[PDB]
């Protein structure tokens, strides 16, 4: 008995009177083509439509979609707008549901407003087909929750035509967008393992690191606490620095060259795979601007200065963005600095010594992660809230606007953890002698032992690991369905069944977390290697999880038609020009790889290195601490104490200068800086290089299009 | 009785026989739509043509131009393509040449192989009516050789609409982008004088210049030369210094920041105006590819293939072209050794002593301008063949590529000098005790005294005085008119005095010759402001200069059309992105702006600078000289010699180090790298920014192509 119908309204059973006032007035607009119909149900009931056949030729025309045909060349039919195909049972309930839909936006107050009062709840088209049943008449839903959307299926590919043809053209194209991240993560990520085995099978036949394991030499270094701590051993650390080596060899420069690479022959290939998209559907997907009704307060703005009666608005908002967006970074970086005050002198007062010292920074970044998991709440919300203060022009450009505020407000909260760790951790404190103060206070910020490369890598491997596989994957699966399960505490009609699921949220979540990805997985890969295995995983699992999450727990979409990607092909260009010359300073200013080449060159006395800590290592006479900065305890762990060692370039205590600025300082900064350009302008080249001689038009669509056009003029004629 | 023409032939009055039997063959083709006619003359005949009417209706709709329509919005006509506007007299000879031309081009052997075999001359369209006659109907060519192609209207505008529709689209397009880049050019020269002047009004107020002429300290100077000078004063290069001042205070770097944004700004503003330009001529320019026949060796391979039975031979051409540019570098380098060898040791043998030592440079830079404007015609043919030999698919793809090829050797012959005196003039050679040899000859190449900078300053300046204000011009405006005056050695009709007139050779070297300019004029203005004023002096001859040789010294041109500029605004944003990088180059490597910063920041024990040349020149034992490398006469000028001094960043001699890479070396190389990183990081962001937040396309195109299509779609129906 369920017919063939077409996206419902929502009546509210029993201010109200004016509410059913005005929802029995539009409805003589609405019925301007097509008779409602309405429904019955146990909590409240709603409104219903049934199209009649020529109203949609009656606005095809009037929407002109390039339809099928009846001709084909070489077996693949050609595609026109509309004129004398007649088959007269041959549109998509997708098609359908979208005209009616935009009949219901064609209706004047229109239908945005009225969903902005509160006389309806929602407006969306009904499922056809429950997914899973036991004897089900095998609806595309169904089918497709069957081979496209459980983990099963994860090893074979996308039916993109049909999720496209089910779904409309934006989730098809995001969908596809991510089918290609994932086969193109592919090859860098062997690649990726490929140089991470090569670090590992030079783990031990590098030089600096047997000369830090090297025992008997009671190598001692200066304390780098305050007051709470003692000299120590460096091959303490040389566990964690034998660790460090596997990340900055001379071939992680390679692989940093190639993700770039990488990052632009993925550019080019998306946009090849888009152009042929949009060719294997509507051959453009231009639609005249002003479609969409104007916003509601822009025309109540517009009343508001025809009763008054501007530039000066959207550079205030833009100002007051910009003072947004500096108090974020700021407080990323404080909230980083009190999550630096994770467990403050265990070895005084409570001494559980638990003996780690790799549990106490996965506890900061621990309480990092929540906190902004919390300000990017916040920064959602209130950035919201902001976009609509703009009161923007139309649809499309308050969406751009706002997902462009969002996502710099996510990026800057959710990356300047990984950037103050990298480029302030340690380079703004002064020598042993003295150290500079924050807020008059005590010493601003020091790193472990053992290079501060390390602390990066694990800083970021457990953040790609929890919150991209466990944390937000899971979060998404379960959140709407505790919320489901909320009112679970608290026959069934197709009606009867789409009420309770989820509303649609858009695309913006999606998009930016798959963009917050890419931009870890080609911002920070040179100083961590592996890191597109991690995003090969997540995607892997990300694919058929939100597919699973569209079938399942989510209304059907309105199906909206857009041949561009949107903003997030800008965004991801974006992301890859930032791309060189965040991973040019992190080669630079974080690794020992830099370093390790000047000594390599310049120094040497000899073909190969020996005694890079040896040469690095400046001292510092322990009679020159200032008051109070003496170790509490000068316990003589190993050999003794006269000089604590110390890898900051400076000359020895005993020249007549005593710890300023070395020579071999100048000269491994100049070294440094060498590198950033060369290697900035050298691979900026070769990625716009790689960029002008792939064409963005393959050669099976650029003859095949003129070759329809002259199948369709040589038709035309009679 | 001189009547209504096209497009007249070539016919050759007394193999030859098989030269008339084809030549009588193809008009049988050609009167396939148009009877021919012929002429008499006294040197020898030729054909003609006479369309009648509907002949260019009968083409009309088969290449679709938008001419005018009978309706108008808003006392401005809109345009459609050819239905029912039926005045049947109001074509323009312009579009009914090129739709003969199409005509010609239409017949197969084509009209391109048969100008190739010689059995013709040339076919071009005959220009309307004798300029500066006594009583001439007022025809376009007259009027617009009177209003816009001499001199005394230099001051006034550009008529773009009438030199486009007489001489079709890309010279128009062509001539309005000249208009756009003096016009552009205007307010960067006005600011490029006003920080001149700065120079000027500060070129003694600052302190090392008069640290340099301060008479009675008697500072001497490391010889450098091998052995054929002596030691002298610093004091005697104080003149050439305080030149040098002008060029390179803090307030250049300003310069050379306005001017990459004046690049940036002039690019976007010149794809508006050529989007409103296209705006207002035909709607758009897309024309169907394949347009115009295969190429002769194209075919002519086919058939080769055909009877013979590829992806090696585009690469071994490239490969062979990378080998010739190559060789073109090394020779342009190899001729400015040369160029140094002008009057080598003229103190010895000659002894003349001008005593000028600013005449040998100008005949060093002459010697090399006129070498390479030979190797300019070398490379131009050359490359021509190379690009034959490639075998190119159409005319657009062989023409694109030769121009490539042509802009590369240009572009390389002609910048590495300046490249070379620039970046590797003395940043290679060792100190005063030790030189590097070329082949183990002597000293490779040192530079002037009184700032390295300055040699580039006025090499630079007279190449862009001469080779641009007077030598181009005057040879381009003499060369054709001194072959015509050789023939001048050695009634009449149209056809009788359009055939003496010159052909044409395209737009590719007044395209080449501004890109030059603009090179020039956006690559180096940071080492030498005032660039733009010479630039827009030769701009404001030129337009003029080329109307004039357009409208008297060449023959009609075919008036092809194409809405693009071409490669060329490709060719300008390479160049634009060269700029930062280039600029940043000669601000931290040839002048005197980051040492006198980091002089002042670091070492300065003082508010402002003192001492800077006394503390950059280094001092040198002259008893720790080679053999042979000491000076021919340590004639004692002044004081009295027992150290020589350099400023080569070196430690003095009495230190236990003798002559070896000091540290303050390493500091102002850190210094260096850290503005250029910065200056170009920075720039480039402003670039890019400032092409976001610029339309390119204005609010009155936007609104008003939709309100014409408004109409366009309103008038339709019936
Ligand atoms: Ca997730
Ligand atoms: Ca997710
Ligand atoms: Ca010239
Ligand atoms: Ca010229």
């Amino acid at each position: 008995m369920d017919y063939h119908e077409d996206d419902k309204r929502f009546r509210r059973e029993e201010l109200c009177r004016e509410a059913e006032f005005l929802k029995l007035k539009m409805p003589t607009k609405k019925v301007y083509h097509i008779s409602e119909t309405r429904g019955l149900l146990k909590t409240i009931n709603s409104v219903l439509q049934k199209i009649t056949d020529p109203i949609q030729p009656k606005v095809a025309e009037h929407r002109p979609q390039t339809t099928k045909r009846l001709s084909y060349p070489f077996s693949r039919e050609k595609q026109h707008l509309f004129d004398l195909t007649d088959r007269d049972s041959f549109f998509d309930s997708k098609t359908r549901s979208t005209i009616v839909y935009e009949i219901l936006k064609r209706t004047t107050c229109g239908i945005t407003s009225l969903l902005a009062n509160g006389v309806y709840s929602a407006a969306y088209p009904l499922h056809d087909g429950d997914y899973e049943g036991d004897n089900v008449e095998f609806n595309d839903r169904k089918l497709l929750y069957e081979e496209w959307a459980s983990y099963g299926v994860f090893y074979k590919y996308q039916p993109i035509d049909l999720v496209r043809k089910y779904f409309g053209e934006k989730v098809g194209l995001y969908f596809a967008w991510l089918g290609a991240y994932t086969q193109m993560l592919i090859p860098a990520s062997i690649v990726g393992v490929i140089v991470f085995l090569y670090g590992c099978a030079t783990v031990d036949e590098n030089i600096p690191s047997m000369e830090m394991c090297d025992q008997r030499y009671n190598i001692t270094m200066c304390p780098l606490c305050d007051k709470t701590c003692s000299y120590w051993k460096m091959s303490s650390a040389c566990a964690t620095a034998r660790a460090s080596h596997l990340f900055d060899n001379p071939a992680t420069v390679f692989f940093s060259v190639f993700m770039a690479l990488w990052a632009a022959t993925f550019m080019e290939h998306w946009k090849r795979k888009q152009m042929r998209l949009n060719y294997r559907w509507d051959l453009t997907g231009f639609e005249e601007e002003e479609e969409a009704v104007k916003d509601h307060p822009r025309a109540e703005y517009e009343a508001r200065v025809l009763e008054k009666s501007p530039a000066y608005f959207t550079n205030l908002v833009s100002i007051i963005f910009m003072i947004a967006v500096t108090f974020a970074i700021v407080l990323g970086v404080i909230i980083y600095r009190i999550s630096t005050a994770a467990a403050l002198a265990m070895n005084s007062s409570p001494s559980v010594r638990s003996n780690i010292r790799v549990t106490v920074t996965a506890t900061a970044v621990i309480i990092n992660l929540v906190v902004i998991a919390l300000l990017d709440e916040v920064y959602g919300c209130i950035a919201r809230w902001l976009t609509k203060i703009e009161v923007p022009k139309t649809e499309k450009s308050f969406e751009e606007r706002l997902t462009f505020k969002a996502f710099l407000l996510k990026f800057v909260n959710s990356y300047t953890p990984i950037f103050y760790v990298a480029f302030f951790k340690g380079r703004f404190v002064g020598r042993p002698g003295d150290y500079v103060y924050i807020f008059r206070s005590f010493r601003m910020e020091e790193c472990a032992p053992g290079g501060c490369l390390m602390e990066l890598c694990i800083q970021l491997s457990i953040i790609m690991l929890g919150k991209q596989l466990i944390q937000n994957n899971l979060f998404e699966i379960g959140i709407p369905k505790m919320k489901k399960f909320i009112r679970y505490l608290k026959r069934k009609q197709r009606y009867e069944v789409d009420f309770n699921l989820e509303p649609f949220a858009g695309l913006t979540p999606e998009y930016m977390e798959m963009i917050i990805q890419f931009g870890f997985v080609t911002l920070f890969v040179a100083s961590f290697p592996l890191a597109p295995l991690f995003a090969l995983l997540n995607n892997i699992i990300e694919i058929r999880l939100d597919a699973k999450k569209f079938v399942t727990e989510l209304r059907r979409p309105v199906a909206i038609r857009a041949k561009d990607i949107g903003i997030w092909y800008n965004i991801l260009r974006g992301v890859g020009k930032l791309a060189v010359i965040i991973n040019a300073f992190v080669i630079s200013f974080t690794s020992d790889f830099i370093p390790r080449l000047v000594y390599l060159y310049m120094y040497s006395q000899n073909g190969t290195m020996h005694g890079f800590v040896n040469h690095t290592l400046s001292s510092f006479n322990v009679s020159d601490f200032q008051n109070g900065t003496a170790p509490n305890d000068p316990l003589d762990l190993g050999y003794e104490v006269q000089i604590c060692r110390y890898k900051d370039y400076r000359e020895p205590p005993w020249s007549e200068h005593k710890y300023d600025i070395s020579k071999d300082f100048w000269a491994v900064l100049a070294a440094r800086l060498a590198f950033v350009i060369v290697f900035q302008n050298l691979v900026m080249f070769m990625s716009d290089f790689v960029d002008w001689v792939i064409p963005d038009i393959p050669k099976d669509i650029s003859q095949q299009i003129h070759k329809e056009k002259v199948l369709m003029v040589e038709l035309f004629m009679r």
